[PDB]
């Protein structure tokens, strides 16, 4: 519910990042830089502190659980748009909280960062992700074809996106 | 009276902590000497990069028993004009207790008494008139409706600019 | 007319003269990035310990055949807010043609068109009315009337503030 | 008839002209630079970044032509995003084909790379066709994507395959 | 059984005491180390080259158990050296053959390569036949290679390629 | 008469300040720092480049002579002071130069620069000087002893000044 | 009774809160500050600086007392600027004539000084009588010359002679 | 014939060096770094000037036209070994002079850098190259099989080598 | 015997107090890559300053249970000409124990086996004839008697410099 | 007696070194850089570390009291000289210690070291001083005129000095 | 006649070949240099440094006579060694005298400094009575001081006042 | 004789070709401050990286009419224990000259009269006995005969290591 709140991100964060990455199984990026170990994150967390075109932010519950990170990566102002990413962790899937998270991505990037485009990437492989972008009103505009390397094959991905304007109504 | 207890300290690394824990109620997004920030880490390294930077001065609001009350801030200062903006804060739970106009008295009387300055101006939003009306009464007075200046809290607002001379402050 | 010749490409070190020939003409404190200068040799250090500042972006004005004509200069700029202060300054062997116009129409095409922004502002004193007009008829509208803002040729002077906002520039 | 060269620091005035024209915000390794002098610095500052990489056309009387840009390579996925300028004065010439060619060839022969993919305005159909013909295929059609000349346009992103390109 | 980790700061004692035992010359990013502080200041100093990547091999208990390295990455021809390590005490306990694919798997799969290589001593059957029930097929018999241990030995250079492991 | 001309100096008048220094036998100062030769003052000019505490002008007449130096330092911008000192090249001394210029440095110091006071140093020995500066409205605030170390012997100086307000009336 | 002893870094905060009373803009080597962070870089900035020279006051039970800066030292012309500040819990109790003179002595004695001159307010008479009777005399009255707490005051300027001090 | 000098490489040859890549569209490395444009050779040569891990030699006849290019790559100090690599420009090709550069090569080697083992990559689809190593005493210790992505598809490639202690006898 | 279980492992900065107790017996100008030193802050800076350096490569000896026996150092070292001097110290405490030839096989064993040297040297006092007749001992032959070479505690001295080569050290 | 040990200066004994500055009320120097706080020195001392010019002692005796500090200064390679300067702490003075420690310093520098001469400087004002070093057989070799500011005037001190051939015979 | 100029950087040249002829090591704010390079490189180094000053002396067609260093300038004991070299062509022209005072005089009358001494070998008496004759006074008589020319020989330190200077 | 105008003046930048120009008649590795070269540009470099060293120091012969005659190097010196080993080549062009003995002596007259040392030592390749006879011929003496010590044109060598001291450069 609104149990969930949202954080900027600190130092103190990386190790659970971190953690959000062994079960993934792919290359993991930070600022377009890949980076597997903790000491690789650190390092670049440290030289792109000042930099402007990603931002993310840890989602926390009232007891201060870590519930997964909303991202918003390539960030460009002067088309005023921005690519958006979350990972919900394992233990906290499956429990009605991607929408609610969608929804204050697309509030703060909205409302707070005054952004005119948000889209994201999903594999085609990801009906069900899908349909929930869908439901909250991101419509495809594009099918990559072998856009990416992930698990022994090259994968096709749905680019989706909603506009500031049909937000805000 | 109790606000005759309100002391001015001048900022540094250890206050960094309150600093942040202020922007977390704005919901607008704060600066350092003209760069935005949102996480504490973003904060330290900016003032550290700022440290030696005379275009903004900031000073801390104690109580006699060094409660933690608020923050005066002075910006985008010519020496040249001998112009600043400033700015106020008040921690949350200090609200109730009508400090502003002390420490409005505190910046004015840093800025003309000591720091030998012209002119202080400051922004309001068109949408919060008690602030208004609370600046107008140490002397302030409007000088532009600025139109659509900041983008704010889902919309582009207009805002008050308020100035006040040092003569006039001084001139009895 | 011969209005539609004239061309804007970025500043670069080379044209660093043409610049501080025009401070010697204007009388007036010239900044650098927010850096008062007086000789060319202040000029051409902040120049270069400004070259990566996208705080300000700068646009020389050459004819067909690339006399000099005039500056035209973009400071103070978020792209938080998406605004920014606008200036421009015509060579005077060059004003006797009514060239200004044509550039304002430049500086509000560019910074509409491609810098994407949302208003821009510019200063004009009281006492340059011939100024006011001329801005007034390009859609620009008084948002300020700044008391004492600049020290200026002895004293300190009243400014008008001036905008135009992005959708009014582009709404048939 | 024409030559593809790597682009040298000499090369710089002609890629700065081809903006001033082009009429858009202008990107060396994603930095922005209008300046000269901010183009020469970036340059130096990315001289040995592979992610990147520009080659120069130049003709008989060694003449500048046009530019071929591999941006955004990336040697995980093997992909990367083509753009070609040529300058207005050589603009209907016919040139483009081979040149769209020899960048592909250079991306898949020498780079070994699996996919490229570029951007191409809607409002440019003229375009989108000759990509066509060059074995491009629209895999998205980005809605108010850029704000180009005073509105967000619309975009194709479009795209060709080395297997492809080597067995075509 | 066992985890395959992203090496960090903390494993260095752990490489670093796999080399007193090994017996040769010990390289980090090319650069020799003899050290403990060699060793430390080199990683820093290669926190983020690509051409190298090592993978820690804990347990259960969260003991310390091996050393997977691909060296001489190269992203342009899709190739790496690649060498595993495991420490005296597990030695014969069976889980190379394990580490040796999760290894391949992490190249072919994760890093999207073309083909692993590694050189083993002819002196060395016993490893020679191990890597072979993997899939590597020796390509190489280089002669009096490597001074190792007194003399120039002799090496079996071996090796998979992707699509032989994909397709396998 | 208006003649005379103030410039503002770059590094090629370099040259010129070092040879109003041969002359003078007293030691030379750049930003509160000692000097002897061309080399120390063209390091010192560069590293002060971007300094606000001294300002310098050239006079050069309508033909461009080089006829002096207008120089302001210890400026003080909180008490909004500056000290001004004043050198006529040997050749063109005694021509009734300097009013014009003293006055043209008040007026730069109260006009432009929008200074509160401008004060200056002369030996008690230049009678002179002392009355010159008087008939330009500086007043007498201190007779200061043995303050300088000039030629083999401790000197006196008269410390003179004038207030923005005396001189725009 | 009190130790005259040169300033630590341990001192900083003591210097530092004798300006929040003091009541003017504070400066270390001619350089502003109003930070504990501003001063704590200035003073290693000019640690070794010879211009400024700095003795911190102390007495018995080590409490810190007041501070003697001699600031403009010149070792052409062998002058130098003296202030003294004594915090005000310790003001009355009449140290400075003492301080005064260690300060004097160290100028003259040990620093081979020639002339040593300080400002006074001259809406403090008291303070100029103390300084006359440690041989301080007027040199120069300087009109409006500081601007203090609102207006543009006027300042005693006042020194003593070596030659003065140690024949007198 | 003795015609052909050896020596060592300078700044001025690298305008040389460049021309000797074009006609070879393939990868071109120095120092295990890969350049295409002059800039980027002359910024790597600079970096590794004082870099013992290759070394090379241009190859002028008595009038001072340039031959080719003979380098020594991946020179190990421990296992004293080398590979080495040979260029001949397009038009002094097909001329008889490859042997005396090889057998040149060879002579700095192992008299004078003392090395006990050069190696070299051949293409499989070079049998006349293949065979000319061969007869200048190189045997073949390993068929690599698609070792290197050269010009549209993986290619295996001759790994050949030579003894010191063969050469010398 | 027991000396089959001294072990060789490359010095590290936490081994540098064992080294500075080494020189306090030693009486003579201790050097690090050809530097004096007489403190431990001397010596530990040093250390710093030629971490990176292959001209002398040092091992620290101990025993099974890590009681810290000696060093052995080798420095001076070409690869063109594959030339080293080598050095051996052993604690006092230990040199009742004729551990000597034991760490001369490892130093030699790795000059030759690993490091794959040619030569190895070293120089050994006239006046220390012990030392010499367990060099000898150990395959290495005298190669030159130097005439006050090395300034030692109050005059100059002579020594032997004394070799051995990989090929002697290695066939059977 | 055979008591007092010699040891070289580490970090920590900075505090003992700056405490024989207090009473000594005179300046105090570090290769030539002159300077009174705790941290002017330290600095000082990290800046000097690797510095040849001068070499320091501390005097400890069995217990490891502090005693004194012997220490050479100006130490010249090519002139084999050195200056030397020795500080007895306050409570160990007057205990007969200086002559093993002007021993112990000349042991030093003619048998470590190599040097050809040591020589010091005594105030005239210091008969005592002066025929100590005499009885360990130094000799004056020079009255230096007002050489000095110590202590509210110009003093005069002796130069004193012992070969190497004397000491060691 | 002969004019005394600071030293600038074009006189260097002059400055390293009185070093080829005088015949013993060359320093340069006392750090030593054979090289014209390291004499440039340490001139740079020291531009600022207030420790040693020279001044070279011209003549009216300007030529390159001879040089004037203070050295070892001490600004608390208010002394400086001082050194004179005039170049072998212009050896007995009689410039001496008057240079040894302008540098007496500048020491004195400019530079505030109350004591100057040099060093002349015992050697040489001609210099020695030289100097006597300009005021310099014999104060020691350093006993094999300096290694010169194969020896270890003996110099008079020799001096004067400001005060004696001044008011002779 | 015509030896006596022989000079000898510090090496500098602007003498490093003649430098180069003495190792393509050498055949064997150069180096500079222990580190070899082959290239110009490497020799340069090194150069620079090794302008401030005390380790060597090398003077240029030049004739009354400055054509450049040969070298005179000295390298690996302690002042520690004053010895130093040095170094002779001359060009080729003027090796019918008999110009040997006159450098050495400039060489050791440099280092025992000047640099104050105590020892010069130098190699000589067994191979090369009229160097030998020559150096005995200023007073060298033989002190090694070092096995196998450099890697030479094809072999390692063997050479004579050989010296002289200052005193009996010196004593009459």
């Amino acid at each position: 519910n609104s149990q969930l709140t949202l954080r900027a991100l600190e130092r103190g964060d990386l190790r659970f990042i971190h953690n959000l990455n062994n079960n993934r199984n792919i290359m993991s990026y930070w600022f377009e830089e890949p980076y597997e170990s903790f000491d690789e994150l650190e390092e670049l967390y440290n030289k792109h502190i000042h930099d402007n075109a990603e931002r993310r932010f840890v989602v926390e519950d009232a007891q201060k659980n870590l519930i997964g990170l909303v991202e918003l990566i390539e960030i460009n102002y002067i088309h005023r748009s921005a690519e958006f990413q979350i990972i919900i962790a394992p233990e906290h899937q499956g429990k009605g909280f991607a929408r609610t998270l969608i929804n204050r991505a697309l509030d703060y990037s909205f409302t707070i960062l005054n952004l005119h485009k948000i889209y994201l990437h999903v594999a085609v492989e990801n009906p069900k992700a899908v349909h929930l972008y869908e439901e909250c009103g991101f419509v495809e505009e594009g099918h990559l074809v072998e856009e990416f390397f992930i698990n022994g094959r090259y994968q096709d991905v749905k680019r989706m996106y909603i506009l500031q304007s049909k937000y805000l109504n």
